[PDB]
């Protein structure tokens, strides 16, 4: 199950590079140098890697000690074969951002922050970036009175407008995907859920600008079903990338490598991009714990690839199966993606057999037979066929 | 704090109709009859009742029945003087409904749900009704194989699609609400969220005749922030009708009386509709503990109203105080009401004071003063000003 | 993977028995006679079944209905050799029980409750059980004035110590199991962890009686970690029985067969179970969900069986893998099973070496190798190695 | 409501002392130090503070830098006023504590940890500590293989014995708290509630010598009752010490000030504490969002004490309220009071009114009166009686 960079993995530079930092605890790693990781990504097989501006530049940076940061990066980038598909910016680590980036209560705040994104954008395109990542991680609030919602999201719609007005202005080949988290750091963060994002999305003045980016963890902090809202988002054609990791459950965010945490929403997950043919760079956004050293820094990261491999294959099987295809026939999946009335209103009004002479009692005796299809699936994920 | 009609309070007939059954338990309440109910509600200052169409007329009546059902809904309304501002189909409780109704995989079952719910449409137009509710309660499921999501939402916007097509035709004032809930009674409901159920909208022919009826214990089931999600749904005009009770928490749906559960979560919710100015009706969608008898059934209903007009007096008074006001300021609640760049794009990117020349430190230093806000808020929630 | 009685599957009665009714729907099955399932559990591969008294015997029955009852159960225990090893009492579903039953506010219902209890421990004792479980699902409360929780744990103790009276007066070799649950039925309920129950379990006046039962979903409704809770019950000595199903989070009580739900923590608790050689009965206690017919049913609990069967034969292998043995070894297992200080307290308060002349950078610098060993966990458990 | 010392309002140093260093961010606020927070704690009326060993005397401090903290603290606490009624030890920051403290697979660290503990008994001995707290935040894991979970209890209770030990061997008065929280920093930590503590104590040595601290915001991470949890811990006389905060929901762990969070369970917290007669300490561990500056630190303090004031005097009026104390007859609390059975087994198994004779169906029709009761707590609470 080895990777090799036709299959579109990439990894952000503070996923192997995080220290170990926790609000409990300091730091139990050195720091990486953004070069080296990305020599040691290439050799495991990723096709490329990520970054904030700040991972990339030290903030405050003068413009001289920026260009010889980008210098190094771009050498590495060559003598690698690896690409920069996505890029993004940190709106949250810096004290100033402590009330949020675009939505701060401070108007001089909401302006830096803006004029901070539109320097990044310039990079991102410069290095080949194709989707402009947006995670506003301190918009939000741990009170009530704190921030007015209303007057927050007209903030953040008047900040992305700018941001296509931008790129539209320049001729940039490159679009935004909003990553939603429902909390963490902020004790409620605005644009929560997949869904929250995807109606936001629908008022701006350029929809077709922007999408999402919707990762795993993040989802599953609400309870919620991330296959589900993947294929929302999918349904919507609104899926531009993905942040892909691992979560148990309700509970702060914690970053686990791909595969772990919920190992069926992974598969379910897995079969899904497979079949809609997602053909965006599959993303790791996740933490080697900081129990680990570099060793297992490493070993983590090719965890995340070899997860989804295997679980790629696992599902390719699942749907090649005969006896499969005809579970999911017994289920009427096939009924299922077939219009409920294409013979239209009239017809349906008209009809006796949808309503007067309908067996209500016949149908609702029909199994669905779903138990034994799950059990296939679970047959297949375990290679116990 | 006593309600009048004027309040806009409503209730569903399943409400304090619910005889107690619970899925490890038996009635513990004998059934009501709809008139009796419209009477009770009346006299505690109620303004209107709901109904699906199976609490107002049994499930398989007779045309004849029906009629008759209806003659005696229509006396006791008009002997009370209550309306019927919202009316709901069930689409949940008969077997056949076991894998959906708008989304079953059994197409003739789609068909059946949407001959049902037309069926109720004119009745509820009628009676009365300006919104018309759908709960998909069994559009989901409990294992990933059961259903594709993407079909299922094509055949979710196909039903919805051929309602508008329906009231159009027919010339009715009546608008759609969806009403979003992210689990319970299947593993995993479709539009879990307010955000999800405003995206698919978007999506719709015509989008202006559907909005949301958010419910405070859905939202709260995913861990969401309610108030925050009903802000967003004011944002975006789609607040047609909503749906008051109480939630402790992430657990199975509680529909306790409205004010218990979270109690500052209701606060600020209370503050939210009043001040946005919303027109529609209060609706309790609640259940009276299996504990109670009638007695307790009718001081639960009470209970409602009295926690919403205490609500309304403490968050006024909140937003009245010159204390409140310059802490609002102090906090730069005014400053996040004003644009970030009306300016516009070019003038911000050469402006200096924005970036070059801003000085990170001296506003990372300003203090938010977001903990005396909340104290205030939290002194007018309590009475001790 | 084909079970036979020797792997010691056992079912509720009320678990294949389920007619589908949930709070928002009809029964979608037909009731099953308690003789059939034995027939058809037998026939699966299962050892033995369960029961309430009120699955076995109709609440109400005559003394000559109930002796019927049971003789037809009694053969057909015999006809396929079936054993009972746990039985236990309704206290939940009859309203009298709507505020519990052995910490009911109405000291009438204790009583009857104690009552309706004891003349089900000579049933189960007749029958061969081993285990007499109690659930307490109505004990708790919606509100917070409505139960004084040290007046209920009174009751709660004194309930259980004239049980264990009752028990050592007649000569019984039957002992209790608690069963814990978070919530639902009630808001809270009552020794809501197995940790609570242990605790409790210590107060009464022959704790050597009693014991726990816990139940996956149950624990996973409060967000917890299962095999944990399993190794705490383990390391008190007093996990008497085991309760196996399938729960996705916090959520409503969803009762999925076994393997179902958080798949990972089905691996580790089967690792746990079979390397500390619990030898008790693996009872399910599941629901077929109410989209299944009879064959979905029947397919369900033999899947149950099945994914036990898998997950033992890859903890198995896990466990045996020299490489996983050395991988154990590397991340210092084996020294977390050595004592710290067994040299003694003033040893150690002289040993230089433990503080003085510590090289806490030098510890701390060691990693601990956690991932490559989860993902050697990983790789067994999807049979990728 | 202004507090006074006689309230034993206290706060740990590293409360209002905490810089805003969260996962996603830096510092907002400089370090404070613990003379000038001494100093503006007893201006604000606390009776006291604790600490962390590391809290006082930075980490790796010779011998003569610690005597000059200690001698400046002293000076600062005579200067005051102010008690140091709860110690306790840092084993989580260092890196060294990454695996854990107590029950870290590496041998070396465990003696580690003892040591670095008993230094700091002696420590809270000399200040006048009356309860030494253990929070074993690093003790559990993040996979499964990774710590055996019945090694590192015998491991817990070694390194417990061994104090317990120390302590009665220096003829200490103080005794230990252990203090439980589900998650975070580790993906899942031993004895994760309450309930768990408390079974675990009882296999210790000396049981009487341990008690639990429990915290608000902890058992709300497991969305578990906390007035139930404390009114258990209450009945096994173990809550030696207390520590209050605020908490929305299941997430990450927040510390909101004490008040904010779950407002009616603060109530029911109060009520219980109040009327049970607890005498110990009201310890805050709460942080002042990073959103403040030191002024905000100040008002989130006070408003800690302010809030358990206000709940105070509702829980006392609500209590002395003759329409209340009928309302709790009505419910039959005075009921659930009495003995179940006092009159012993055999005269209730001979007593045919508790069953032969016992009339289910009319004691099922009466009501509980729970929602009367509850909505007077809930107009006792809001000051609308």
């Amino acid at each position: 199950y080895q990777p090799t960079p036709e299959d579109r993995f990439t990894f952000g530079l503070w996923t192997v590079g995080w220290q170990g930092r926790d609000p409990f605890g300091d730091a139990t790693r050195r720091a990486l140098d953004p070069v080296e990781s990305v020599r040691r990504l290439a050799e495991l097989g990723a096709h490329g890697v990520t970054f904030h501006d700040d991972d990339l530049i030290p903030f405050g940076s003068s413009d001289s000690e920026r260009e010889e940061h980008v210098k190094r990066f771009r050498q590495a980038l060559d003598d690698t074969g690896m690409k920069v598909p996505m890029a993004t910016t940190n709106l949250f680590t810096h004290p100033v951002f402590k009330d949020g980036g675009f939505t701060a209560n401070d108007r001089d705040v909401r302006r830096y922050a803006l004029r901070k994104t539109i320097r990044n954008i310039d990079l991102a395109v410069e290095l080949g970036a194709e989707t402009y990542v947006a995670w506003g991680g301190r918009e939000g609030a741990e009170s009530g009175g704190a921030k007015d919602v209303r007057d927050a999201l007209d903030r953040m719609k008047e900040a992305f407008d700018l941001l296509g007005e931008y790129v539209t202005s320049q001729g940039y080949d490159i679009r935004f995907a909003i990553e939603p988290k429902p909390n963490e750091p902020r004790g409620d963060i605005l644009l929560p859920t997949v869904g929250h994002a995807l109606a936001f999305i629908e008022r701006l003045e350029r929809p077709e600008l922007y999408g999402v980016n919707p990762e795993v963890g993040h989802e599953q902090m609400a309870g919620l079903n991330f296959p589900h809202g993947i294929a929302q988002a999918l349904w919507a054609g609104k899926l531009f990338h993905i942040d892909l990791n691992g979560q148990n459950g309700i509970k702060y965010d914690q970053d686990l490598r791909f595969g772990a945490g919920d190992l069926r929403a992974a598969f379910w997950l897995v079969d899904l991009l497979e079949s809609a043919g997602y053909s965006g760079p599959r993303h790791f956004d996740f933490k080697p714990p900081r129990t680990e050293d570099f060793d297992g820094v490493w070993a983590s990261a090719a965890g995340c690839m070899r997860n989804y491999l295997i679980l790629k294959e696992r599902a390719a099987a699942f749907r090649a199966d005969p006896e499969v295809q005809e579970a999911l026939r017994a289920s009427r999946l096939d009924e299922l993606a077939r219009p409920t009335a294409a013979d239209g209103l009239q017809a349906l009004l008209d009809d006796r057999s949808a309503f007067e002479e309908f067996d209500v009692d016949a149908a609702a005796a029909r199994g669905m037979a779903f138990e034994r299809l799950d059990q296939l699936a679970m047959d297949h994920l375990l290679g116990a066929r």
